[PDB]
């Protein structure tokens, strides 16, 4: 019997987690949920699920939760802020913590979970993305035991031996038979499109929500996915290699050093790896129809072509390149898409202005959120400015 | 290495015997011969014995010894030499010996595979012949001491790797059910008969598919694949499905209960699984080329063909009929090959022999090797009297 906290529950990871405990009331209570400002969709879950305790994002939004749950003559207990929101990732009784609050906002309580020794299902990619050194050095400190519920993440972790899940980011990958890791994915919608065409990509043809369309088109969401899973599984360059699989039954791999290769496959379903990591290592049991192999089309693979993905080469080398490179690289990005979006530059122009940022880059390694936020912030002005100029 | 692992290797001189060797060779110090049992290769157990310098070897005869022993003293080999049956048996349960290669073929080659399970050994299971004909008796002995089994073959290791470590390590005596396990998925290519036009498989030749050639042309091969892991695993008929895979990049795989799959691949080197085994639990290098995705094709899937592999329903159905059938099945089916190899019987044949053998016989389920042994004999002595006819 689990009990559980919920960071970010309104929003779709909340819900997919929600709903495995909706189907598995005998394995998973619900002791705290926290949410931003959505008051109807909060007083919904507390209804439901009957936690002892709530937070939301600002005092005006708790204030209209307790009435809502006095109404109905509610236990649960109505808090905000961010110290609530990490006391609550924190609790005693608490034995695993959701850490879906999206963005750099995410951190706080995302680290007081980590720093509470909770199992933690990380949801939240900034965490890694930004400060993966802070993060992993706390995990290791308090021994706490994280579980990607990413697809991807989720699959590596699934092909990999129980000594390295029970360890997760702090054991050697090598020492335990581990030869490379393999982060695999689909290539977006220009994976055959002549190399000609991308300058005159659309934001309508990119995006048939919108930003994550075109992170996957460059793909950024990869070169992310990639530097947060050198920090999740305690990998080096060579210990990780992305190969393309247009169809997206296999997530993902993991050679080891005899030649074997582990490889998770699964129709796509969000809940799916969130149901895994929350059994862990028990299984429950899924919505969907179980994959038929003589139904997936015929499966593929190749090598991801840099001049075809050059975001992907720029998140490698940011990766090498420190901790305020990938800062800056993930800040500089979400300018540049919005700008491309908002017709402002081209496809093209997005690897352009990113790597600018990322080259341009003079500053300290980050070792708190403070001094991410800095760094956040600095690169979306020299990306604004960048753009401007052109 | 202060944690060396000791080995006893039975079979040494077949393939995967001298596979065994180039593992122990690309890992020098983690891995110790400690004892080599063949059978009548004098110059291969002695070019074994004089790389690997083991404590002791066996063959299967003093003729075969006494010559080994021979060529042994004129080089300066510290190796002592035995033979016959009980010599292989003790060899395989040293007290300092960690694990056995057990690759001696055929029912010849369950006295010593079974004395290794009975010393609680890590057994590396290279004897298809040990699940197929007393899947219960050698089940029921490794529960009982606890060995630890390896499986060595393509598939079943495979399928090893693909699930639970909680499985791994109960291995034949766990729950599938109770570990998140919902289905064993045995791979196989398919053989080279799979997309000709079934009319011409009554014209088949023993060319176009040596006795391991056949089986896969059958599916046999895949059939006794499926009995021994229905024992191995624990599995019952609706936890095991089978698919054709033809270009094997995936050696097999394992559904679970929230609908994943998790799947091993690799190339087709036999180190692979044979260093997994010998590694377990870590892993070791051993020389294997990484497969490499640029280089495999597009891998499809497909349920087999009764029609086109009735053999394969065949096992099955012998399977469920028990041990005394599936016995039965492999001998006949030995006589069977043999019989279309020697042009004497249609490849289109093979099954109605096999069928009619398992078909034909009042047996007890058998509770030894030596009973094992009996309805082995009766089932090769039917099987040649069918083919007169
Ligand atoms: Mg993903
Ligand atoms: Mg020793
Ligand atoms: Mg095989």
């Amino acid at each position: 019997m689990k009990q559980l906290t919920i960071l970010g529950s309104t929003g779709s990871i909340g819900n997919s987690t929600l709903s495995v405990v909706r189907a598995n009331p005998e394995l998973f209570k619900v002791t705290a949920l926290v949410a931003g400002r959505n008051v109807r969709e909060m007083a919904q879950q507390c209804l439901e699920f009957s936690p002892r305790y709530a937070a939301m994002s600002d005092e005006h939004s708790a204030k209209s939760l307790r009435l809502l749950l006095a109404e109905q003559g509610s236990d649960t207990e109505v808090y905000s802020g961010e110290t609530a929101a990490c006391e609550l990732a924190a609790l005693d009784d608490v034995d695993q913590v959701m850490a879906a609050i999206v963005g750099i906002a995410g951190l706080p309580s995302t680290l007081a979970a980590i720093r509470a020794g909770k199992q933690v299902l990380l949801a939240n990619k900034e965490s890694l993305i930004t400060c993966g050194k802070l993060f992993m050095d706390e995990v290791k400190r308090s021994r706490a035991q994280l579980l990607p519920i990413d697809s991807e993440h989720n699959a590596i972790f699934q092909s990999l031996p129980e000594r390295i899940q029970r360890q997760l980011g702090y054991s050697s990958l090598n020492e335990n038979g581990v030869s490379r890791i393999i982060l695999t994915g689909s290539g977006g919608p220009f994976r055959e499109t002549p190399l000609s065409q991308f300058s005159d990509v659309t934001p309508d043809q990119a995006c048939a929500g919108r930003k994550i369309s075109v992170d996957s088109a460059t793909m950024m969401n990869k070169g992310l996915e990639y530097i947060e899973a050198r920090w999740l599984f305690n990998a080096s360059a060579e210990q990780i290699e992305v190969v393309l699989h247009p169809q997206s039954v296999i997530h993902s791999m993991v050679r080891y050093h005899d030649g074997s290769i582990l490889a998770q496959m699964g129709t796509p379903d969000m809940r799916t790896p969130i149901a895994h990591a929350m059994a862990y290592p028990m299984r429950v049991s899924s919505g969907v129809a179980p994959l038929d192999f003589c139904k997936v089309g015929a499966l593929t693979f190749t090598t991801p072509d840099y001049q075809r993905y050059p975001c992907l080469k720029l998140a490698i080398d940011a990766c090498n390149a420190g901790q305020a490179a990938t800062t800056a690289l993930n800040a500089a990005n979400e300018i540049s898409v919005m700008a491309f979006l908002d017709s402002k530059i081209r496809f093209t122009d997005i690897e352009v202005i990113n790597r600018t940022v990322v080259e341009g880059l003079l500053l300290s390694e980050p070792t708190s959120v403070e001094e991410v936020l800095v760094i956040d912030r600095k690169a979306r002005d020299v990306a604004a400015q960048v753009i401007a100029k052109l």
